[PDB]
């Protein structure tokens, strides 16, 4: 029920198996890691060390054979990370891209809604 993570940026998590679509509507993984390559620098000028796993939660988010949803990030990380990194895009003419908007993540990991919160697994 549950695939493997073929992107190699994705691959220290804490998981490694994960379920398409992802939440951003990625059938594949390999267009999603695609994707992500549009984030390298930003990765590289190390906004925010949590980045990483943000992306990847959302990319290639967590599966397991109990749970039928994708597990994604929860919304606390996601305005976390935007608060570091959106700075950054900003100066660059760029911003925090709609797909990746803090609302479309749970609030916090509830018994109401399940998400990641840290490099957590
Ligand atoms: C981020 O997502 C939120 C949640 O969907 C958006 O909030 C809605 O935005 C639409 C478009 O203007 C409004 O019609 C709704 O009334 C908004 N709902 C709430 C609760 O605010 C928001 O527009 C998106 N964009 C940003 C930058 O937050
Ligand atoms: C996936 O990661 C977990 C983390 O400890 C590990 O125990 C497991 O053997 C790994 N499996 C694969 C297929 O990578």
């Amino acid at each position: 029920r549950c695939d493997p993570i073929r992107i190699s940026m994705c691959q220290n998590l804490g998981y490694n198996v994960t379920k398409m679509p992802n939440l951003v509507g990625h059938e594949l993984q390999t267009d999603a890691e695609l994707q992500l390559t549009t984030f390298t620098p930003l990765i590289q000028y190390g906004c925010s060390s949590q980045l990483q796993f943000f992306l990847c939660s959302v990319y290639v988010p967590m599966c397991t054979e109990k749970i039928n949803i994708p597990i994604g990030p929860c919304g606390g990380m996601c305005l976390s990370v935007k608060r570091r990194c959106e700075p950054v895009l900003k100066e660059f003419g760029f911003a925090w891209p709609e797909s990746l908007n803090c609302s479309k993540f749970p609030p916090q990991n509830d018994h109401n809604h399940m998400c990641m919160e840290g490099p957590g697994d």
